[PDB]
C-alpha cells in the first residue's frame, strides 16, 4: 500500500539519477547529497531537453516520482528537488515574449482564438466518443486516463489557494475546492463520483494509482507545476482551462453514457460540471481581471496557456492511438 | 511602495539589526546559490540552538527571524521561506518536553488525557477573562483586545490549508476543505470570518489590516508555533492544533454576550457568535481524522507534543495580552 509513495517508485526505475534522488530523500540525507540530486536533476533535464531522448524520458519519470508522491515526510525535499528541474523546463518553453501588457479586449481575444484553435474538443477522439460509438472497451481506455487527470486535481487546485495570498481570492478558490470535495457529503467528490463511473463500467478507481503512459506523466507534471508556480499566472491560466473555460465535454460523454446503459446516478460525474455561463461572467474571472494590466502576468499565463494546451495535445493524441487498437 | 510591501520578507528583514537576517536576505535572492542557502540554514539553526539553551537575544532574534520566514507574503520567495524555516524548526522540536510514549493509549486513555489537559489549560478564570467579561474593560483596553484577535484570526485560515495539503487521503482534505469554506464565508466572501471580525474591530474604532505586522514577541511566537504545526509533514501536529482551535473551542459565547452588554450589536458583534457551538468533540465529524489514527503511537506523541506546546505558547501570548491591557485607561 506504498505503491505511490518515492522509495518503492525509485527503486524500480533503473536509472542511477534514481539512486541518486533515493539518497537525497532519505531521512538523514545530508545538505550535500541533497544538493547533489539538486545538480544531477537539472543536469538530466537540459540534456533531455536539447535532444537526449534517454535523458528525456529519464527526468520525466523522476519529476513525476518527485512531485506527485503521496509519502509526505519526503514531500518537502521533493517539491525542493523538482523546483531544480521547473527552473530548466521553464528556460526551454516558449514565452510569450510581449513588451507591453495587452488591453483588456485583445487579451481575451487572444485567449478565445487561442482555446477555439486547440480546444479538446475537436480531437477526433472526442468526436468519437460523444457520438456514442465507442465500445466498451475503448471507453474504458478514455476513463481509465480520466481517472489520472481528475482523482487529485483538487490537490492542484489547493497548491494555487496556498499562494493566492489575498483573502478573497483565496475565498474563491476555496468554493471551488468546497464543490470539487463534494460540498457536505464527501460520498460525493468529484473523484468518488468518477469512481462510482469506472466501478460501474468494470474498472478499478485506484486513489495510489500510478501512471506508466509517458504523454499522461507529462500532463500531469505539467500540471502540478503549473498550479504549484510562485507566479499565479501559470495556475489561474491551468485553472481557467480545466475549470472556467465552457466546459462542454461533460454534457455530450453524459448523454453518451446514458445511452450506453449505465444509469443516471452512474454517470452523475459527467452531470454535475455542465455549464452554460460565460467564463468572464463568472466569478473567478476577476482574479484574473485584476491582473491583466500586468505584463509579467500576461507573460506567465499566456506561456502556461500555450505549454498547457502542448502536453494535453500529446497527451489526447496517446489515448487517441491507445483507443483506436482495442 | 514602502507601506505595500510592509508584511514582505526583504523590508522586514532589514528592520531586523541581527547579523543573521542578511544571510536570509542573501539566501531569497532570485539566484541564491545552494551554498548561500545552506549557509543561512546552518546560521538560522545555530541561532535557534543558543536562544533556546538560554542567550535571551538569540532567542528574541531566531523568533523575529522565524516570523519573518513562515508569515511574510512575498509568494516569489515562499518556498526557499519556508526551506530555512525547517531549519528552525527541526531545532526547536529537539528542545520541546515531548510525549515519551513507548505504546499507543487506548481510545478512552486518550480521551481522558486530552479533556484533563484542555481543562486544566482553560483560561475562563484568567483575570484578564474575568476583566472582560464582568464589563470592566474601558474601551481603549476592549480595543487592545481586538487589535491582538486580530493577528490570531486574520490569517488562520491559510494555517488550516497547509494542513489540507498535507492529508492525502481525499476524504480528510474534503473535511479541512468544508472547515475552509465555512471559515472563508460560504458563498459570500464579505462574510469570511476574517471579515467579520474587520467588522467588529472597525465598531470600536480600530482598522483591521491585511498587512498587519505583529511586533509583541509573545504574538509573534504564536503565530509561528501554529504555523509551524499546522504545517508539519506528521499531521498529528496540525491536528492538535486544529482540535483545540475548532473542535473544541467555548470562549465566544461570553465575549459575544460581554460585547452585547456592552452596546454593540448582534451583527457587530457576529465574528463571536459564529464560533458558538453545542457539539461536543467527539460529535463533530473532524474527529474522525484524529479516531482513525489513535492506534498509532507515533501520531499520538505527535499530536500531544503538540498540545502541549500549543498551549505553553497561547498561555504566554494570552498572559503578555494581558500586561499590555492593564497599561491602558
Ligand atoms: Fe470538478
Ligand atoms: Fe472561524
Amino acid at each position: 500500500n506504498t505503491r505511490n509513495f518515492s522509495l518503492p517508485q525509485l527503486q524500480n526505475l533503473p536509472i542511477e539519477e534514481a539512486r541518486i534522488v533515493a539518497d537525497a530523500l532519505a531521512v538523514h540525507a545530508t545538505s550535500r547529497q541533497i544538493d547533489s540530486a539538486a545538480s544531477k536533476l537539472a543536469a538530466l533535464a537540459e540534456a533531455g531537453l536539447k535532444g537526449d531522448r534517454q535523458a528525456y524520458a529519464a527526468y520525466q519519470q523522476l519529476l513525476y516520482v518527485l512531485s506527485l508522491s503521496d509519502d509526505v515526510a519526503t514531500a518537502q525535499t521533493r517539491r525542493w528537488l523538482a523546483r531544480a528541474i521547473y527552473r530548466v523546463e521553464e528556460r526551454f518553453m516558449p514565452a510569450a515574449d510581449l513588451s507591453r501588457a495587452l488591453s483588456e479586449e485583445d487579451f481575451q481575444k487572444r485567449l478565445e482564438q487561442e482555446i477555439a484553435a486547440q480546444s479538446r474538443e475537436r480531437h477526433p477522439m472526442s468526436q468519437y466518443v460523444f457520438s456514442g460509438s465507442a465500445s466498451r472497451a475503448q471507453l474504458q481506455v478514455f476513463l481509465r486516463h480520466q481517472w489520472f487527470r481528475t482523482f487529485r486535481l483538487y490537490r492542484d487546485a489547493a497548491d494555487l489557494l496556498v499562494n493566492l495570498t489575498d483573502v478573497d481570492e483565496a475565498a474563491a478558490l476555496a468554493r471551488y475546492l468546497y464543490g470539487e470535495l463534494g460540498e457536505e457529503d464527501e460520498k460525493g467528490s468529484h473523484p468518488r463520483l468518477l469512481a462510482k463511473l469506472l466501478e460501474a463500467i468494470g474498472l478499478e478507481a485506484d486513489f495510489q494509482a500510478v501512471s506508466t503512459m509517458p504523454e499522461e506523466i507529462a500532463y500531469l507534471n505539467n500540471r502540478a507545476r503549473a498550479f504549484r508556480h510562485a507566479e499565479v499566472g501559470w495556475g489561474l491560466a491551468v485553472f481557467y482551462i480545466t475549470e472556467l473555460v465552457v466546459p462542454g465535454n461533460h454534457e455530450k460523454l453524459y448523454r453518451a453514457l446514458l445511452q450506453a446503459g449505465l444509469s443516471e446516478d452512474q454517470a452523475e460525474y459527467y452531470k454535475v460540471h455542465i455549464s452554460l455561463v460565460p467564463p468572464r461572467a463568472k466569478r473567478e474571472w476577476q482574479l484574473i481581471a485584476r491582473r491583466i494590466p500586468d505584463v509579467q502576468f500576461q507573460n506567465a499565463f499566456l506561456t502556461s496557456l500555450s505549454q498547457h494546451f502542448r502536453v494535453e495535445r500529446a497527451y489526447y493524441d496517446a489515448i487517441w492511438e491507445e483507443m483506436q487498437s482495442v
